[PDB]
């Protein structure tokens, strides 16, 4: 399915980089429009939709002979922007409509740790070390927070506490992941040799 | 230097390592930001954060006195910068959201919080692929100068000017968004950036 769509996009002169940006813009607009209004199930559906959309830029890149280093950096940077918009959008609902200050704390931990978890991996690789793995990578992050948000606002059978359950589980697991990833850095070949 | 070096040798002699000092200074800076800023003690908070900016010269001085920095230590020091920056903006966010109840300034603060992480990420992620992703208007020194001067002046002893917090945050938000674009352009122009490769 993605292959004929990708080819059709290449055919009209779109590039993987433009499609990356367009999908990210749409996801961000969706998260920042729907979550602050309390439309958490709709917001989660829109975010998941653009997760699916995100299969197209990689498919486009493979078809035309390969991805680029800029494309990889752009794609990963857009992932951070997207994650940020999800948590900021939810934060707005939680802070100003639910007025739930403990949940704001969990949400802010999730927001910062999402960025920090990804940063450890990139910064480690920039030094020739490893810094991947751990409990929470981007797929687990999105499954947890979007399922919490979606269930909390689910049609006909909503369970509002689901939003808090997801955010607190994610916050704890994300802090642990930071420590795990730093431990992976520390054990990498060459990580602790002094360089004058 | 004539001051950090003797201090750094002292901490090594006591048995502290650069990495432990990195973690301790960052914990203290986070504790200060998350205690003082949410209480509205913005001048005292800015002073504490500034003190630990000075303190972060010590772990690098220690590493050099030991015979060299380490790659782990470089990753750790950079990662703790993201954590510290995160704590500054979260602490200020708390005061702005729940005590000033100033919703447009919350938007600026969230933009600063996210862009502080994204700006740094572009550089690290570019280097991970062998490209360059530094430069632009807002790096960590400019970021701290703007937000901590805005916070401190808004709560300055004797002659406070409360709008300084908003001025600083909006200027930082705008300049930070621009910096994200600048840095990605720097990635794009790096040698080899657009050669195709198997994924
Ligand atoms: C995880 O959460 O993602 C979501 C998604 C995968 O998306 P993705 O990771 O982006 O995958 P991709 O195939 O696009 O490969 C990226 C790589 O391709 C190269 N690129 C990419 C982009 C540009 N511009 N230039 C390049 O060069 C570059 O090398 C880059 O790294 O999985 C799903 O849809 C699951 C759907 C289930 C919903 C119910
Ligand atoms: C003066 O006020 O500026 C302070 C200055 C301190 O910044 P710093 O990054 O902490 O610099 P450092 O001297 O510690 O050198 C880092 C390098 O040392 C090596 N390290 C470090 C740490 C460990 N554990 N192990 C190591 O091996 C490693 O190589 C690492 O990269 O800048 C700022 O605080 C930014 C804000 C400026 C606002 C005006
Ligand atoms: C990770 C570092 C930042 C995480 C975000 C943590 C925010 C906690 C906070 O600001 O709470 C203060 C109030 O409870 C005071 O009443
Ligand atoms: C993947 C993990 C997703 C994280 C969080 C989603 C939580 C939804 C989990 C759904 C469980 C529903 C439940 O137990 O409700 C019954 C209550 O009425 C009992 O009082
Ligand atoms: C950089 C982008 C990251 C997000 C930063 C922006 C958050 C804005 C927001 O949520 O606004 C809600 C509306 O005001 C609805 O009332
Ligand atoms: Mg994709
Ligand atoms: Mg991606
Ligand atoms: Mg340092
Ligand atoms: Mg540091």
């Amino acid at each position: 399915i993605t292959t004929p769509i990708a080819r059709g996009l290449l055919r009209v002169g779109l590039t993987p980089d433009v499609v990356t940006i367009l999908g990210t813009t749409a996801s961000v607009a969706g998260a920042l429009t729907l979550f602050p209004m309390g439309k958490l199930f709709a917001g989660a559906c829109v975010v998941w939709f653009f997760v699916l959309f995100d299969m197209l830029d990689g498919a486009m890149a493979r078809e035309r002979g390969g991805g680029t280093r800029f494309g990889a950096v752009l794609d990963a940077t857009c992932d951070r922007i997207s994650d940020g918009a999800v948590f900021c959008g939810l934060l707005w609902w939680i802070a100003f409509h639910m007025r739930d200050r403990p949940l704001v704390i969990a949400t802010l931990i999730c927001l910062v740790t999402s960025q920090v978890i990804s940063y450890i991996k990139a910064r480690a690789e920039a030094s020739g070390l490893r810094g991947d793995g751990g409990f929470i990578e981007r797929p687990e992050r999105l499954i947890i927070v979007l399922t919490g948000a979606g269930v909390s606002d689910f049609p006909f059978v909503p369970w509002p506490p689901a939003l808090s359950v997801g955010m607190w589980l994610l916050a704890v697991a994300s802090v642990i992941t930071c420590v795990q990833r730093l431990h992976t850095v520390w054990t990498s070949p060459g990580a602790i040799d002094r360089m004058a």
